């Protein structure tokens, strides 16, 4: 093989996105997904919709974990729904080839309400 | 914006011994090696099925060739020039599905019988 895929760990942002959580508060929260190719034939055979497929279910997955949570349960148990979020994502990207190592959250913005 | 990366690391293959014949008749057993890289991630990877099988082809195409118009002197002689143009040549083809070859070196001429 002489197109090789580079199988070291990298990352991407998710781009804030608008949640109410259990406490009936609007926030605006964005993170990282640490992952890498695990399968290079299997990430390779489906290169052209990969990309934005695995983006998409990371923000649903956070959309959806911070949506049972109050706004104080958000900052004590930041661990435990990093380590909910990883399981649920690594698990929907192992079809086409990619190990999901983090999934973890970075800044809880705040807007009026 | 990427998810899966293509490795951009200049890397080897070698070019598996060949039999040519000189421009003086004299027949040789030459294996060599290419340093290359991707040089356009789209572009390589758009050709993935085909460019592998494609480059290591006119490697040896490359080498038959070149070692053709030369006299077995000049093969002994000047393997520094022989190797340069090897590059220029292999450089040309492998363009256009992303691949920059580096360096061309000839390893050993044999002589079967």
């Amino acid at each position: 093989s002489l197109i090789k895929v580079d199988m070291r760990t990298i990352s991407f942002d998710i781009p804030p996105q608008e949640v109410l959580t259990k406490d009936s508060v609007t926030i605006s929260v964005d993170g990282v997904v640490y992952y890498r190719v695990q399968n290079a034939t299997l990430a390779v055979a489906n290169i052209t919709n990969a990309d934005s497929a695995t983006r998409l279910l990371a923000q649903t997955t956070l959309r959806n974990a911070l949506g049972t949570k109050n706004l104080s349960q958000i900052l004590s148990d930041r661990e435990e729904i990093a380590h909910h979020m990883q399981s649920t994502l690594d698990d929907a990207t192992d079809d086409w080839g990619i190990k999901v190592e983090r999934v973890e959250i970075k800044d809880v913005k705040l807007p009026v309400q």
